[PDB]
């Protein structure tokens, strides 16, 4: 969570797309999914990152269609953005036991419980947090078996990017959660 601002320049594909869907919260603008393999992967985009600009016009107060209205009508060569880094998340690292475990249970991507004397106690990981992020890949609509497997694949350290549920219920709501699962870029950064 690079506590900071940064511009990014994206280029709209071949078919006009940048592959972004965005969300109006407490009258700032959101990034509610990045399709894989689009322009807003690439520039390196992430889920609950803020947009302040779009070409240098301000987006506070901006409805979700007038977001989306104002990027569809761009003269798509180079759109300019100004991101603030995932600014509802936090990044926690964790190290694995001898056993292989942080020391948690989670549901549709939810903590409920912190286990005692584990290294999520001991580093004041919450319950009532949506996981988004596992060592920075983007986990959200994947099947609990699946974040299971990134977690027991992981090495020893553990970094998990999480959200309070109540902000994260607020982003989501409005798309089905197969296309959570769908189209969410869920891939390692490329170099």
């Amino acid at each position: 969570i690079k506590q900071g601002i940064r511009e990014v320049i994206l280029c709209k594909d071949q078919d006009g797309k940048i592959g972004l869907r965005l969300k109006s919260i407490d009258n700032g603008i959101f990034v509610q999914l990045v399709q894989a393999n689009s322009p807003a992967s690439l520039v390196g985009l992430r889920f609950g990152d803020q947009v302040l600009q779009i070409n240098g016009e301000n987006c506070a107060g901006w409805s979700s269609d007038k977001a989306h209205k104002v990027l569809k009508q761009a003269f798509g060569e180079k759109i300019t953005m100004t991101i603030r880094d995932r600014p509802f998340e936090r990044t926690i690292t964790m190290h694995k036991d001898s056993t292989g475990h942080v020391g948690f249970i989670f549901k549709n991507g939810k903590i409920t419980s912190i286990v005692k004397d584990s290294s999520a106690a001991r580093n004041g990981l919450l319950t009532e947090h949506n996981i988004c992020e596992i060592n920075g890949q983007n986990v959200i609509g994947l099947k609990d078996s699946q974040i299971a497997d990134i977690l027991s694949t992981s090495g020893t350290v553990v970094t998990i990017t999480i959200m309070p549920a109540f902000i994260f219920e607020h982003i989501i709501k409005r798309m089905a959660p197969s296309i959570m699962k769908s189209l969410m870029d869920h891939t390692i950064p490329e170099v």
